[PDB]
């Protein structure tokens, strides 16, 4: 297979620092890039959670999360889920982290939320959207008011599926921590392997970002991606930012010189992407 050549960025004093302005433009136009993991941020507990959560109460300290199914939350989409592909997941929105996750996992989630916030604001500035529209345009993610899922993934190599079939993420921005081969992206109609680099996150955009920016100078895309069939197990985890969803408003497209036009609801966007994706 092809291997994607990705731009690398780091968080600095003025948001995202790519190598130069040209690289930033390639990165945002491709819809995927690498983000250097801050040296102070500890990912070891998250890594361990992704390796354990599916294993049940015999396995300490995280296997017990296997038992918190969807029926424990009111929200069908949270807790432990076996998927149709090799993937199984544990997903939790931020309003539940403090009560439900281990304290050190909630900490990791909070750090990733603030890191994702900085990345998103750097992207919004590059899109030419006026700053006073950012909070509504981002469904709260330009501050700390969005919906945030910290989601743990395990690929059951004993299952005869693709690892995770082709899809685009919901939401605005995904910060993905992966340390093993498997992720593939359809950059320019060709499937390419994402090179492994455990010192970087993989960052891409979701469908809400694509809708938002479709009329800008450089429309941004929610990149189609998948995880190939795994012959041996694999795990990963990701931080996913989407619009606030308190039972108000919904999903916007930015029109240069005019402001924000509502396209649909927060609800209808996720439930509709759940199927054909
Ligand atoms: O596990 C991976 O590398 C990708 C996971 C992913 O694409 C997702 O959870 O939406
Ligand atoms: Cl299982
Ligand atoms: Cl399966
Ligand atoms: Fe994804």
């Amino acid at each position: 297979d092809r291997t994607a050549d990705l731009e690398r960025a780091r968080l600095g004093d003025d948001g995202l620092d790519f190598q130069d302005d040209a690289a930033q433009a390639r990165a945002f136009a491709q819809g995927v890039f690498l983000l250097e993991i801050p040296e102070w941020l500890d990912l070891s507990a998250g890594d361990r959670f992704a390796r354990q959560f599916f294993q049940g109460t015999g396995v300490e300290p995280y296997g017990k999360y296997r038992d918190l199914s969807s029926e424990h939350f009111g929200d069908e989409l949270l807790g432990y889920h076996s998927r149709v592909d090799q993937l199984e997941q544990f997903l939790l929105e931020r309003r539940f982290w403090g009560e439900v996750y281990p304290s050190e996992i909630a900490t990791l989630g909070e750090h990733l939320t603030l890191l994702s916030h900085r990345v998103l604001r750097s992207v919004l500035a590059s899109a030419g959207i006026p700053e006073e529209d950012w909070h509504r345009a981002s469904g709260g993610c330009s501050e700390t008011n969005g919906s945030y899922h910290l989601t743990f993934n395990h690929y059951r190599s004993a299952h005869q599926d693709i690892g995770l079939s082709s899809h685009k993420d919901d939401g605005f921005i995904t910060v993905l921590r992966t340390t093993a081969q498997g992720l593939e992206v359809n950059r320019d109609d060709v499937w390419e392997k994402v090179p492994v680099d455990p010192a970087c996150f993989v960052v891409n955009f979701g469908l809400s970002m694509e809708i938002l920016t479709s009329a800008c100078v450089t429309p941004l895309s929610a990149i189609m991606h998948r995880v190939s069939h795994q012959n041996f197990d694999r795990s990963s985890f990701g931080h996913f930012s989407s619009s606030r969803c308190l039972p108000d408003d919904g999903i916007y497209r930015y029109l240069p010189s005019a402001g924000l036009e509502r396209v649909c609801g927060s609800r209808e966007l996720i439930e509709e992407n759940d199927h054909e994706i």
